[PDB]
């Protein structure tokens, strides 16, 4: 049993409810929050900005720490860091953006690094502001993620489109 609450069971193993993953990450406290990151890990909109807004910055200062010793993660990569305030940790996954000419294929080896996590409160990755059709990354994600994921995608109109087309 878990915390989890609201959510629509697609699949065995994942469910998914029209929730902000902050509000969401907030009331749960989940061990991991996945963020939709870029390789350079600059959180600028979208589900990273927003993650990185309601930690008051501070996920951009760890971040910012990691990228100086580390360098840029791939595509399709991720690193764990804090949670800060919203989760224990976060996983930093970095879908390809379609915006930027990147090959949809790395889609499912970014969804392959949640299987690395028991349990994950996590957003529609290359949604939103990366440009990819949400309803093929639903598709990829039902079918390469086999631990539990909670999918929290604030948006109505796409919420209810993502369940009434799901397969
Ligand atoms: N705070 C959020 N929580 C969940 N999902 C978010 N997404 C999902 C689609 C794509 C990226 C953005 C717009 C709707 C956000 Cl911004």
């Amino acid at each position: 049993v878990n915390s989890f609450s609201g959510y629509l069971k697609l699949t065995d193993n994942v469910y998914i409810k029209n929730a902000d993953i902050v509000e969401e990450a907030k009331k749960v406290k989940p061990t991991v929050v996945v963020n939709a990151a870029n390789v350079y890990l600059k959180h600028g909109g979208g589900v990273a900005g927003a993650l990185n807004k309601a930690t008051n910055n501070a996920m951009q200062v760890e971040s910012d720490d990691y990228i100086a010793t580390n360098g840029p993660l791939k595509v399709g990569g991720s690193c764990v860091l804090s949670g800060h305030n919203l989760a224990k940790h976060c996983l930093h996954v970095v879908g390809p953006n379609v915006n930027k000419g990147e090959d949809i294929q790395l889609l499912k080896s970014a969804y392959e690094n949640f299987n690395q996590h028991e349990v994950l409160l996590a957003p529609l990755l290359s949604a939103g502001i990366f440009g990819a059709d949400p309803i093929h990354s639903l598709r990829v994600c039902v079918d390469t993620v086999r631990t539990n994921v909670y999918l929290a995608v604030f948006d109505k109109n796409l919420y209810d489109k993502l369940v009434s087309s799901f397969l």
